[PDB]
């Protein structure tokens, strides 16, 4: 009887790496098409498109350990783009000398090759969570059920972790009181390559925060030159049910305010809204679970939300149930 | 920009009828096809049955009057069945000088006629609501958006609501620890009517707790809706209808006391957050300075009298708040 995992973000592929290592079976659920949640790449008239977390970083030496390991076989290499930053409108160089990791041939390649061939349900939107006698049980929005299963981990962002809680009220209403900040996000893309020499941008003062170039991460040789624009939370709240033509618009012109070169028209846009793209704060959890009751919760949001910290977050849930196995 | 209601069970048509009273536009969301909730009917070979409330009482005098309302529309009537307990293993006549109330043709008809013609939108299932600078926008399980709306009233069981009200997580964690419980329901129909005078038993004992006899309620073959009590839906959460219907069909069969042939068909439902485990006394719960309202029979007595009187504090709160 296996495992349940609902989530196929980073977190709950990291949860399902540590409980097959251990020789646990388990079946993969997630909402969308496929797997990566916030790490996805998407395909596009415009090639391949990182709309969520464009790079990470590495600082805890177990998630930097699995990082090489990726490397090794492939699936991230270090970006290190000509950075610039603008600030009190006025651009310039800016030597940072952080290294910062990018799947390849996009970021959506980490959590593909972590997935492998675990048995999985995608478009398979989980509504209820809910126990028998001896199992577990899945239904989803077509009111299908999934089942049995010995033990469930939930690996969603906080919000989304509420509903599917009901069993466990407690941590429901722990987990009930996570913020989550929205952020919106633009790509940008040209038929020629925009004349200059700019990969990134770190921006203040502005409706952006970040920008970055896909034609200078590793192993993208799209003919188009596409860029992805990040909103600050706070512009991304003020403009949260802004059109999607709106946002391309404010962020295409944010990205003018600041370029060093001629920008024509671009040839494709595109905007997402992430409703829950970061946590508002830090914890410390790890995970939440109820080993008793059989129920685990991980994600980015227990631990720095950051990808380091959804990575930890599963291998922290998956360190649980198998100590509460080891135990009983 | 009108108010966007999420469920069209009696809570949420009870809130939208005192807004449209007061000549506020409203747009209704359910993920079902249809409207009504845990009051729906089912269409079947025997007629409408009612698989969720099976009768409801009036007392407070604001919802006895809209009861009364329902019966001359023709939507109501008062239900006198022929009453028995099943209790120390033997059925007996219980009487009682209750009043008790049916929708008529079936229970469903009660929320059809409250929801008449309002926009509603079926099969839009919501999972996220969220407000910019000036208005409320949901988006449904297809990525769609809805909106400008000016208020958002919710109007789900307890554990639905949760996921909406990310907004608002004050709201959430206390939506969070409200427990509900689940039902099974089954149905099944006699080619021939069984020969007892028995039209409805409350049972002990038993797998069930209730059981009713359709052709014996007003406007209404021999059906008959089974309830199970919530300790044993709960230890059969996961069993499938054919096992469902087998158990609770064996039960009737061991209170039943007159032959009892193979049913013709039979049905069954499971309900997983039926009604409240316990009682509550909050009417609604708001952040009125946000525009979110919440509403349903968990914030009261968890029959159908709490889930209107819930709706019509939702709405009075917010029409209070429009100031
Ligand atoms: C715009 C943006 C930029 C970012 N930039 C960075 C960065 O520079 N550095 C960094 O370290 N991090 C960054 N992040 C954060 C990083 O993306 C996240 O911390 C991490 O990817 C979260 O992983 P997770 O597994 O916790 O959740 P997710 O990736 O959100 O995975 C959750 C999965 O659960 C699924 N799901 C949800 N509900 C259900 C349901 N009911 N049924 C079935 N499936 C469901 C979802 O579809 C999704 O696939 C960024 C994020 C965003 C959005
Ligand atoms: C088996 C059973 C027997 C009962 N018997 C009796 C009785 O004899 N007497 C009595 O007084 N009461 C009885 N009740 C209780 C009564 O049915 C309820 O108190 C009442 O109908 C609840 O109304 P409500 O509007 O609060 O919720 P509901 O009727 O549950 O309506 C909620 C609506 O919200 C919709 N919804 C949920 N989530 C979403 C979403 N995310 N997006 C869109 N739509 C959504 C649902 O589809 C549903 O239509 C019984 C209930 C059950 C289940
Ligand atoms: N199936 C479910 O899970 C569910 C969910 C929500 C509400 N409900 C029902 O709401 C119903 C209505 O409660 P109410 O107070 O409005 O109506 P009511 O006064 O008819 O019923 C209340 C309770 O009183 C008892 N009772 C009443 N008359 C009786 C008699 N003649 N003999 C034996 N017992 C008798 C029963 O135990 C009954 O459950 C309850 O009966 C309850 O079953 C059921």
């Amino acid at each position: 009887v296996p495992i349940a995992i609902i989530g196929t973000g980073i977190a709950g592929l990291s949860a399902a790496q540590a409980l097959t290592s251990a020789g646990h079976q388990v079946h993969l659920f997630d909402k969308s098409r496929g797997s990566g949640g916030r790490m996805s790449s998407k395909r596009s008239d415009a090639g391949s498109l990182d709309m969520g977390a464009q790079y990470f970083t590495a600082r805890d030496r177990r998630f930097a350990t699995a990082v090489k390991q990726w490397q090794a076989q492939g699936h991230v290499s270090e970006w290190t783009p000509l950075l610039y930053n603008f600030h009190g409108g006025r651009l310039s160089p800016s030597p940072d000398e952080q290294v910062r990791w990018v799947g390849e041939p996009g970021m959506s390649a980490i959590t593909r090759a972590m997935r492998g061939d675990l048995p999985v349900s995608f478009s398979c939107r989980i509504t209820d969570v809910f126990r028998g006698e001896q199992h577990w049980n899945l239904l989803d929005a077509e009111s299908e059920n999934h089942g049995p299963f010995s033990h469930v981990i939930i690996a969603t962002p906080a919000p989304q972790a509420t509903a599917l809680l009901a069993a466990a009220p407690k941590l429901a209403s722990v987990v009930a009181g996570v913020k989550m900040d929205p952020t919106w996000a633009v790509a940008l893309a040209f038929e020629t390559p925009l004349q200059t020499p700019m990969q990134g941008c770190f921006v203040q003062d502005s409706p952006l925060d970040w920008l970055a170039r896909n034609r200078s991460k590793p192993g993208r040789d799209d003919t188009l030159d596409s860029w992805v624009l990040h909103a600050t939370s706070q512009w991304s709240r003020q403009n949260l049910d802004a059109s999607r033509e709106q946002v391309i618009e404010h962020l295409h012109g944010a990205f003018a305010e600041l370029i060093d070169c001629a920008m024509p028209a671009p040839v494709f846009s595109l905007a997402h809204r992430w409703l829950y793209a970061r946590p508002a704060g830090s914890h410390e959890w790890g995970a939440l679970s109820d080993a008793d009751l059989g129920i685990y919760v991980c994600g980015d949001w227990c631990l720095s939300g950051r990808v380091e910290g959804a990575w930890l977050s599963g291998q922290e849930a998956a360190r649980r149930l198998l100590e509460h196995l080891q135990l009983e």
